[PDB]
This record gives C-alpha cells, structure tokens and sequence, in this order.
C-alpha cells in the first residue's frame, strides 16, 4: 500500500545539522500519520517525532529527550516527510527510519513502534564529537 524511502544521512560534526527526507508512495498520503524512529547500534528502536494527518491539522509530537532540536514536517503534494535535526550531538548517532500508519491520523500511543504499518529502509547518521 505504502512505500517509504529515506535519504539525507551521513557523517556530520557535533553542533551541525542534517535534514533527512523520506519519499512515500500512496494515493491518500495526506490521511496517514508519519513518524521518525532511530536505532543506535546495540540499542532498541527509539521514537523521535510524529506528524498527524492533514485533516487532523498536522500536529507534531516529539520525544522529550531531544530538547526541541528536531522538527518534523510533511509535504502532501510531494508525498514526502522531513526531519530537520539541529545542534547535533554524538548521541544522535543512529539509523533513522520513517514509518507510516494508514489506519490512524493521530494516536495516544504515537511513540509505539508497533503502531505503524509501513517502514522505510533507514538512513545512517554518525555525529562525530
Ligand atoms: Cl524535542
Ligand atoms: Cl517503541
């Protein structure tokens, strides 16, 4: 139903910034909730940010630990979602994944990885000290 493909990762210096993007396929994209998760090597998948479907106003959720440094956005015309990552720190080193729900517009349990029905391939990020 939905395909997702992330880009924009790489090696960046602490204090720098990166914009990740995910290109999606799917007729009714605007009706889906989208999220970014990250997984540092050796660690479990961690919620980063989510964005509501557009009919619900496109509200945004963030994990508290990240101190407002990240911003999620969506472009419904292009069927893309972006993660602007500012003031990067070595702890931000991870594989970043985009995920979609075609069932929910928003959710109480937006941070649960089990909620999402589609996942991208990941984009790799290293933040050097
Ligand atoms: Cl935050
Ligand atoms: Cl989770």
């Amino acid at each position: 139903q939905v395909q997702l493909a992330e880009s924009g990762g790489g090696l960046v210096q602490a204090g720098g910034s990166l914009k990740l993007s995910c290109a999606a396929s799917g007729r009714d994209f605007s009706m889906y909730m989208l999220a970014w998760f990250r997984q540092a090597p050796g660690k479990e998948r961690e919620f980063v940010a989510a964005i509501m479907c557009s009919g619900g106003g496109g509200g945004t959720y963030y994990a508290d630990s990240m101190q407002g440094r990240f911003t999620i956005s969506r472009d419904n015309a292009k069927k893309t979602v972006a993660l602007q990552m500012n003031s990067l720190k070595p702890e931000d080193t991870a594989v970043y994944y985009c995920a979609a729900s075609t069932t929910y517009c928003s959710a109480t349990t937006y941070s649960s990885d089990r909620l999402y029905d589609f996942w991208g391939q990941g984009t790799q990020v290293t933040v050097s000290s």
